[PDB]
């Protein structure tokens, strides 16, 4: 554990006096001794000076033991023997207190690490080992607060408190406490209706999710000073803990017997308060199964104000009690939850930020801290806006003390030296090759010695790390999840949805642009990331957008749901038929889209041609585009603020005929383009409503593939082709002239960009095998795929 | 044993020396017991000396009970008593420590193997046995790395790493462990996230499947040892395990409070990281059940930092996880896993051959080990891309050592020879045949010196397959699991698929050719390895070449799964049954279709008539034809990279039904080709999809069964026919003659290969059948049934 009290670093530092005053080269046990004894009061020094032993005594026997007898004092840092003493003494102040260990804990350490020089010393001088750890801890009891006795009351209070267990009061009364930070609004609200006496129970809604003790804690701050009345009088709290009560038992009969007990014993009423935290799964009401039905017992018990209490209920939950009646809906009434504003939440991280010292890079900054918060509202985006915050701090906060290691100036290398040495060294005495080894030695120990001295220098890679919590640090983070690794990607996100997408540029600038609304932060943090349409045909840059998109804005590729819409109709069942009448809206609620989206919330969703679905599917779809929250299965919100919504259509393709050719004209790509994208424009809102497309935040516009794009998403797919099969050792290339007749296939007016696929198959891959059967090529040569005849002509060139 | 210490070996020749020294014929104890002695100063020479037993004192009472005089040392191996003594011995290694089998044990085992002239010696010369078997113990019974006492302690950190449980760090601090070859990436981007101090928790989601540990012993070197942020205070790693805690239990409640338990002594926290293996158990709820709620404890603790952890997870896990929020989504965070590419997969395993050196069987050969990742990858193909290769090395390291054994270069028959004695030999003189057992005696012992002579001129035959573990040895397993036994399946692959079907040849060549291409490689892994419509009025030869090519590339005549398309066509067969909508693509994605095609993996999967199937099915299809994987039941990814798909169809029927003549015309068959590779090879795209028919490899027309192929077909089952009945010995013939008018039933326009089985069933069955009964012909002769007359007669003939 780092940072301690002097007491202990003092007794330590006498030591190093010895060392070089008795001149042991290492600084043993009889220098540590010597330091205890050294630093005359402070309960191991002082402890060894009632057994009758100075400071003298020690050294007068230490030095005819080693004497001096040594004055070199070469590499004077400490034997493994001290070093043993002083990992002893840490946990001698584990044991006793003090977490920033003390000289008594040293003395008590080198007692269990009695050793050689040291223990010789005392058992010569008089002194068993043990009598002088006995005598420190007999003066000892280390570190202590808000502790002490001299009188305490009984009451009828005594049977109940006991069992079942916690008293945050209690803990605050030895405080360590901390609000933590309001989360203010509850609290008065309980207290009113908790010095109730025909409702003597509140119950807290909402928040799950705020970090519930957080507010009580608030609470039990509150019910202390001073707003309490004598319709509170003589109220204390106490706090449900489920675990006590399943721990050591088997059955839910012993955990209900002990239940019963307990409700009998809160009979000292009006004069005690019960906080009952996850309270729903207590009651047990209604549905298929609400769990134990400990309502039974607690509805009179609520009734009665024994167990005038403080319900922690939810949302949904609530349903589960009011449902219960009259002693357990005439024991609820509900009083509104709130948490830190996200300003706030800012705050609240700030404070132990700097407390982030027992973990470094964290002390500090603002900007940083700020950037925690803001980044992660839109980047996973489903947690509480301080909770996820301080993570980053702290990921970053590790990351960056990370990058000290290989970057101070990358003296990372003095350490590289001392191993390669190490390794000659060593094997050298082997071998032996003495002599031969010994040189190798000196070499070690020339670096070694230099490790830890530089190792002291890299108080600069503290230096470095422990205050650059800045922004980017967190920044990195957010995106690790999900300035450094986030705005590479949206500064150059057109350039980088480019770079997997050469199928339509116009789409990449376009959607990469309102991604970098969205992931700069300004957008509705209740929206996605993107809801778009994309018009055209199917996969003209489009499916492999959805790919380019997880490939660059998350830097994981393997982060792309996808859906088939047109399999979804709810309405175009045989009105556009896909062959699938039944279930669907059951099918995305009930269960299929909505799991999906939970595993990787910060997911590309492709939803692939969305025309031949009825307006009907798109009001789902609107939850999402509206609240960034989409309302399904077992009660879950899932929060659809997060995500890149790409609902792809073929809005486009059936209506298309005209085609987006730069070929037959560059009026041919952009007016050709403008008639799909009008016989597109009312094919658009009878498939998915106006309103629909009114909260998708853009319509992203292809058409039939371009003159242009082809050959290049061929000359991508050739270079897979080329590079999935040098790793195995093959070398082939299709020539542009190959990869220009493999991108002809498709033109279309109504494809897209898909058959390029096929004809890189049937070009490259297929073309290679029945070449490799033929025996024209070989392992490792290049294997030319050119065009010569109009045809592909295969030729060797390595 | 097993290259297992000289010490032992060291002991015992100097027993064969004494054999003959004193003549012994057979080296007895009592010259084991003078090998030990002599050997001098090992631990069973030095305890014999300890004893008082020197060897000459030894050699005194030795000479006494045996001494004198087969000099001539006949054969001179062992006793079988001292052959006992070194068996025991290396359980005497396993007893006291030795992996390797040296000199207590010897002397132990030959105190545990007392035996009479070994044991009379000591008893003799004042020693008792078991003080001589402790003498060995107490000099050396250990052989020891790492571990060894010199005591240290710390205190806090006793009660939680008590528990529960192990620790990678003592394993690697005693030090065994190998590293074993990382899967570094998630090392750094573990320590990111584990050196936080809200989310400083990571979690592990990657292929299981690299074998996870492998990133853990990358952790806990890379923890301790010595870069490592100031977050990260003074750690100890402790991985947990739930299996020691359900063992010895039996009930979920114990388990449950020790881990309530665990949760609070992991409070050394901001100095312990805990390693969760298998954290989805824990995890619970999500979906439609959990995993047991451990999570519930667990969720805070992580938030804590008191269960700072690394979790394990799994592809679903993550979902229910970050879905249950907030100490659970700022709690986990997901890091990318490694595994070793394709070619470093290659390395890992040679980096093991040479540690396979006692399977003796590997290192060598490069081009084996290059072989048993590459020839798996296309074809076995039910594993990751790494794994395979290893197991064919050994196995085939195993295989073709023991084709060492089984033939020395054939000389083998010496010992047959042994064995042929020995029966006459033995049995002899128990009827006796004295003298006329001692010729047999003679004989057999003449061949048994011989026998272990040559069982150590059988280094040659080691030499020949113990170390080698070719291409062809690598091979022979992949084969096995399905060079060597693939090429010759390779080279002739359309003479194979011929050799069971004969329609439609033109046909045959293709298929075989498509699949020689795939299992020769140059195709995605990922991929079938063939995607295929077939053609041509049912049955041409269509399902025919689906079983051939199960018999051929796998050595099964049958490994071919089988669905009708047209009864779930995802178009008409909505309500086929029911009459309402509830069915078709329910049963192919939910389990039923997908689940067969699950059990074999190199199966060629014969989806059935699908010429009326909707274009969904297609999709399914589809995703075989692209990616080389389906999508199925129990969120499994069932990697299509095996299957050989041939969707069967007579979609545009009437074209394909337009025979591939030869008998009739040798031009109006190009002529329906090319048409019926038009008007139903687009009935093809209108009632599959164009996409469907574009990611499909090949699409294969066969015509109606030329006129040709019959007669070839019938010869197949006609003599298939004549083949089952001669295994319970009735033989039967069909001419030439009378194979032609088998023929005629179907020679075809309309039809395919179909109408011959019933026509050989009408022809040859049912024919021979009504001739048998009739006692024309009978068992055991043979049956001739010619045309002579335009039809069947049924003649007899030898």
């Amino acid at each position: 554990f780092g940072r301690f009290t002097e007491r202990a670093q003092k007794v330590l530092a006498l030591a190093q006096e010895e060392a070089l005053r008795l001149g042991h080269n290492n600084i043993g046990t009889e220098h540590i001794l010597l330091g205890l004894v050294r630093e005359g009061e402070g309960i191991a020094a002082k402890a060894l000076q009632a057994l009758g032993l100075g400071s003298e005594k020690i050294q007068k026997e230490v030095e005819s033991l080693i004497g001096r007898g040594q004055e070199m004092s070469q590499t004077i840092h400490y034997t493994p023997r001290a070093k043993k003493v002083i990992e002893l003494s840490m946990d001698e102040a584990r044991k006793l207190g003090h977490s920033y260990v003390g000289t008594e804990h040293i003395l008590l350490g080198l007692i269990r690490e009695g050793e050689g020089v040291a223990a010789r010393v005392l058992n010569n001088l008089g002194v068993s080992l043990n009598k002088a750890r006995q005598q420190v801890l007999q003066l000892l009891g280390s570190n202590e607060t808000g502790s002490s006795a001299a009188g305490t009351n009984s009451n009828a209070n005594t049977p109940t408190l006991d069992s079942l267990a916690r008293d945050l009061t209690a803990i605050a009364k030895e405080d360590s406490l901390d609000p933590v930070i309001g989360r203010s609004k509850e609290i008065q609200r309980v207290i009113e209706v908790l010095s109730r006496r025909t409702k003597n129970n509140p119950v807290l809604i909402g928040e799950p999710g705020v970090g519930k003790t957080a507010i009580a804690e608030g609470l039990a701050q509150q019910i202390i000073n001073n707003e309490v009345p004598e319709i509170l009088r003589d109220k204390r709290v106490m706090t449900l803990d489920m675990g006590t009560v399943v721990a050591g038992t088997k059955y839910r009969g012993e955990f209900e017997d002990r239940l019963k007990k307990v409700m009998d014993e809160i009979r000292q009423a009006g004069n005690i308060i019960l906080f009952i935290d996850e309270l729903h799964t207590l009651i047990g009401a209604g549905g298929a199964e609400g769990a134990i039905d400990a309502s039974n017992i607690l509805k009179p018990s609520l009734a009665r104000g024994e167990l005038q209490c403080i319900g922690a209920t939810t949302l949904d939950e609530y349903r589960k009690y009011i449902e219960k009646d009259a002693a357990l809906e005439r024991r609820f009434q509900p009083i509104q939850v709130d948490q830190p504003s996200v300003d706030e939440s800012i705050q609240i991280l700030q404070g132990l930020r700097d407390r982030y010292e027992a973990h470094h890079r964290v002390s500090i900054t603002d900007d940083a801290i700020e950037a925690a918060v803001k980044l992660s509202d839109r980047y996973i985006s489903d947690r509480f806006l301080p909770d996820k915050a301080i993570d980053l701090i702290d990921e970053a906060g590790s990351k960056v003390r990370l990058r000290s290691f290989t970057t101070p100036p990358n003296l990372k290398e003095l350490e590289q030296k001392l191993d390669e040495v190490r390794k000659e060294k060593d094997a050298a005495v082997q071998s032996q090759e003495f002599e031969k080894a010994a040189s190798l030695r000196d070499t070690e120990q020339r670096l070694r010695e230099q490790v830890e001295d530089t190792k002291k220098s890299w108080k600069e890679k503290q230096g470095q790390e422990n205050s650059e919590v800045t922004v980017d640090d967190i920044a990195m983070v957010v995106s690790s999840w999900t300035a450094q690794t986030e705005t590479d990607k949206l500064l150059n996100m057109e350039n980088i949805l480019h770079s997997r997408v050469i199928g339509q540029d116009e789409a990449v600038v376009a959607v990469a642009k309102a991604v970098r609304r969205a992931r700069a932060g300004l957008k509705d943090p209740k929206r996605p990331i993107g809801s778009f349409i994309f018009l055209g045909p199917t996969g003209v840059g489009k499916t492999e957008l959805a790919r380019a998109l997880a490939e660059s804005i998350f830097g994981d590729e393997e982060s792309m749901i996808r859906i088939d819409m047109s399999e979804y109709m709810e309405k175009h069942s045989t009105s556009r038929l896909v062959g699938s009448p039944p279930g669907y809206v059951g099918y995305d609620e009930g269960g299929q889209l909505t799991e999906k989206v939970r595993r990787k919330p910060y997911s590309v969703v492709l939803l692939d041609a969305i025309e031949k679905a009825h307006p009907d599917v798109f009001n789902i779809l609107l939850q999402v585009l509206e609240d960034g929250r989409l309302t399904d299965s077992k009660g879950r919100t899932v929060d659809f603020r997060n995500t890149i919504l790409i609902m792809t259509s073929n809005v486009g393709a059936s209506e298309l005929k005209r085609n987006k050719y730069v070929g037959f004209n560059v009026q041919d790509e952009t007016q050709n383009h403008k008639d799909m994208k009008d016989k597109v424009m009312g094919e658009l809102k009878r498939a998915f409503r106006p309103e629909f497309i009114n909260r998708i935040d853009e319509i992203i516009v292809f058409h039939s593939l371009e003159k242009k794009h082809l050959t290049e998403i061929v000359s991508l797919m050739s270079d897979q082709l080329t590079k999935r099969l040098k790793e195995q050792d093959l070398s082939i290339e299709l020539t542009d002239a190959a990869k220009a007749k493999v991108a002809e296939e498709g033109v279309d007016l109504e494809y897209g960009a898909r058959p390029l696929r096929r004809a890189i198959q049937k070009h490259v891959e297929d073309r290679l095998s029945e070449e490799l059967l033929r025996g024209n090529i070989h392992k490792g040569q290049h294997i030319v795929l050119d065009v010569e005849d109009g045809e592909f002509v295969v030729k060797t060139t390595a």
